[PDB]
């Protein structure tokens, strides 16, 4: 039958990780600002291709990422540096633009969240 893939890991004892003021800002300011946006909801958890009737999603998107995963990674101090976390946000946005049709509602939502994201990481503290 239909199935979702296992979600991205939010812990890995053998991964190198650190706490930095930039990673604290990425949770406290960036993630928590985007999370409260009226367009956040499709991005707050891994895509449930079964319940959302998107059977092609994991045929097209092979590096899934979502803000639920990013939130848990930040809370778990999973990252080595801010760049690793920013890369996860960028993967999430890129996947949306690859999978969905330009001008569709999901793309308008991603565009609005990405506009905010780009503003917020411009005020990333110097480490
Ligand atoms: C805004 C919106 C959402 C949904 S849905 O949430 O019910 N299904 C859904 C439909 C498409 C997507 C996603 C969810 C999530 N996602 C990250 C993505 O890239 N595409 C369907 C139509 C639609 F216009």
């Amino acid at each position: 039958g239909h199935m979702n893939p296992p979600p991205p890991e939010t812990s890995n004892p053998n991964k190198p990780k650190r706490q930095t003021n930039q990673l604290q800002y990425l949770l406290r300011v960036v993630l928590k600002t985007l999370w409260k946006h009226q367009f956040a909801w499709p991005f707050q958890q891994p895509v449930d291709a079964v319940k959302l009737n998107l059977p092609d999603y994991y045929k097209i998107i092979k590096t899934p990422m979502d803000m639920g995963t990013i939130k848990k990674r930040l809370e778990n101090n999973y990252y080595w540096n801010a760049q690793e976390c920013i890369q996860d946000f960028n993967t999430m946005f890129t996947n949306c633009y690859i999978y969905n049709k330009p001008g569709d509602d999901i793309v308008l939502m991603a565009e609005a969240l990405e506009k905010l994201f780009l503003q917020k990481i411009n005020e990333l503290p110097t480490e």
